[PDB]
C-alpha cells in the first residue's frame, strides 16, 4: 500500500530541506534511494550514509548523518528502518559523540 511520509534534511549550515514521499516501500533506505537523495555504503550493520541531499559528511571532523523519526532516536540502519504511513523522518548532520 501507499504510505505518505516526510524526510527532512538538516544540513551543516541549518538549512532544512523537506521532502515528501508517497511510497509503497517497506524500508526507509528504499525511499531515500528512490530519488537518489542519499549515497551510502553497505556494511555489516547496514547502510552507512555519507551524503544526503548533496552534502557529504567530513569524516575527518567526526561528522556523520543521523536518522531520527520525529526527533526520536532510530536504532536501525536506513535499509532496516520500516516506513509507516504518516511518518516524519529527519537526516541530520552531526559532529562528534
Ligand atoms: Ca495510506
Ligand atoms: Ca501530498
Ligand atoms: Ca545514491
Ligand atoms: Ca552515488
Ligand atoms: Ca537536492
Ligand atoms: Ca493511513
Amino acid at each position: 500500500g501507499e504510505k505518505h511520509i516526510t524526510v527532512t534534511v538538516i544540513h551543516g549550515d541549518q538549512t532544512e530541506n523537506v521532502f515528501e514521499f508517497d511510497t509503497d516501500a517497506k524500508y526507509l533506505g528504499e525511499v531515500l534511494e528512490s530519488e537518489n537523495l542519499v549515497d551510502g555504503e553497505s556494511g555489516e550493520y547496514g547502510l552507512f550514509i555519507t551524503t544526503v541531499d548533496e552534502e557529504t559528511a567530513d569524516d575527518s571532523k567526526q561528522q556523520w548523518w543521523c536518522i531520527t523519526k520525529g526527533g526520536e532516536q532510530v536504532n536501525t540502519s536506513a535499509d532496516q528502518t520500516p516506513v509507516s504511513d504518516g511518518d516524519a523522518f529527519e537526516l541530520t548532520l552531526k559532529e562528534g559523540y
